RNA sequence: GGAGAGUUUGAUCCUGGCUCAGGACGAACGCUGGCGGCGUGCCUAAUACAUGCAAGUCGAGCGGACAGAUGGGAGC
């Protein structure tokens, strides 16, 4: 696959020694294809190239795909992780990612074009966006929920 | 049809307030100021008010004064 990383944040952290403050760098790395992939991304306290390769890795354990009829998920949805609570909501055409920052850059590289999202708990909160993004993928599209169901996709639908 | 951000720590996650970006107005005050077109203009003391003006009309209801003079009269 053809990834395109963003960079989310890069927070300086710090240990205390005897000597002082020894300081670290954590950057927090989303990647995706542009079209149904999308990585976590963690950045191991030390630089972007770290979080990259953690995020590439992680677009393919998580997110083995993200659900989209056409452009924009199957059906709404609350992501929650920790105080983590991501409400994605399917939209209509022309509609736009309308997301909060974090959130806008997994439905960004994740190819989502039209998608309502409120965050209700923040702080770097990509988990929760990523479970939410995999409970789609519980009743992606509609084939799983009539195979699973034992139906056709016109009878599930109308 | 629904976007967040900053700020408690050495650093953290959470809880939790605070603050900010938006829109609105009968606005006021600064500083500054060219014109035009629509709109708006006592929110305070239902406080007190100088002055003027804001409901008068019908003579085809009306007797009546006060006029009118078409003409005769009219001293000259």
């Amino acid at each position: 696959l053809e990834l395109e990383e963003r960079l989310v944040t890069v927070n300086r952290v710090a240990k205390v020694v005897k000597g002082g403050r020894r300081f670290r760098f954590a950057a927090l790395v989303v990647v995706g294809d542009k079209n149904g992939h999308v990585g976590f991304g963690t950045g191991k306290a030390q630089e972007v190239p770290e979080a990259i390769r953690k995020a590439v890795e992680d677009a393919k354990k998580n997110l083995i795909e993200v659900p989209m009829v056409g452009t924009t998920i199957p059906h709404e949805i609350i992501g929650r992780f920790g105080a983590g609570n991501i409400l994605l909501k399917p939209a209509s055409e022309g509609t736009g990612v309308i997301a909060g920052g974090p959130v806008r850059a997994v439905l960004e590289l994740a190819g989502v074009a039209d998608i309502l999202s409120k965050s209700l708990g923040s702080n770097t909160p990509i988990n929760m966006i990523r479970a939410t993004l995999q409970g789609l993928s519980e009743l992606k599209r509609a084939e799983d929920v009539a195979k699973l169901r034992g139906k056709s996709v016109e009878e599930l639908l109308g």
